[PDB]
């Protein structure tokens, strides 16, 4: 996946985040930290939160991320459509997980409910582990497909199952 | 707790893979024609094993004493769907997901190369997109889960330019 779509992963709360442009930027909202009353320097205040379930996205006043240009944000994915999940590890190690999406979906995984787009990672067989598949510390990092000439982002993530082959991914 | 993937290690014109503290194997093409030692040590000192694209180094001295031992056979049975451990100069870590078929011989962009047939499953198109293998990726490992044991079947030998089948080298 393109180094420009690397810079955008950002660390966040307990998890990752996504700048979509110099102004806006997306994640789980279960990473987010609930006492926080500043982002990027920035009081509350002064940005623009619209949440959907485990959809957050930050509209910022000012540009927050200027050496970046805006890119397009799809509500999902076509079903069938493979996408790559961009997972950061110990190490600068950058994991791009083969994902092919399906429909939207709602699932009780371990303690919870969740609602978006369910994938089934394309990795291995039995991806219930760090090496193949996700850990819960990979919540919030972004769906991405590259279409003709173009990358989309479509989502971010927000859960797995106990054997770790379905991924959901929440969307706007 | 060291993963599969920093068994994984650059080597000639690809990469190899750490089986235990003193085995080492890799794809018989990338090994360089002139040299003297291998990982600091003289080539006096190590066994070279090799069965057409298949090598297997035993070295005398303990060169990655932070690792178990791991189980090596001789490919997998039909069906095992095995993941492809690549890395990539970028920093990126690519498992894809390969169902494996028969040992045979296969004519391989006008090339034969013995070994065992794999599809990839990651669909249509497996370039424009980390998807598929690209030269430069030849002695990645094949490994699969099997009740709680890591399986290494092979390495990465050849590929279409179509993208769909590749050819894991096995031992003996
Ligand atoms: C039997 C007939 S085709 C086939 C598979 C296709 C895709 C699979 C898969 C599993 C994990 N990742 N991709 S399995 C098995």
């Amino acid at each position: 996946a393109p180094p420009t779509l690397w810079s955008r992963v950002t660390k966040f709360g307990s998890g990752w985040g996504f700048w979509v442009s110099p102004t806006v930027f997306i994640t789980t909202t279960h990473v987010i930290p609930t006492s926080a009353k500043e982002f990027f320097g920035e009081p509350l205040t002064s940005i623009a939160i619209h949440r959907a379930g485990e959809f957050t996205l930050f509209r910022f006043s000012k540009k927050i991320r200027p050496d970046l240009t805006g890119m397009i944000l799809e509500e999902g994915c076509p079903e069938g459509t493979v996408c790559s999940v961009l997972i950061k590890r110990d190490s600068g190690e950058l994991l791009p997980l083969a994902v092919r999406m399906g429909a939207i979906a709602s699932m009780r995984i371990q303690g919870r409910l969740v609602h978006g787009q369910s994938g089934m990672l394309l990795t291995g067989a039995n991806a219930k582990g760090m090496d193949l598949g996700t850990i819960p510390g990979d919540c919030g990092a972004p769906y991405v497909y590259k279409r003709a000439n173009d990358w989309v982002v479509c989502g971010v993530h927000a859960a797995a199952t106990k054997s770790g082959n379905t991924v959901v991914c929440a969307v706007q």
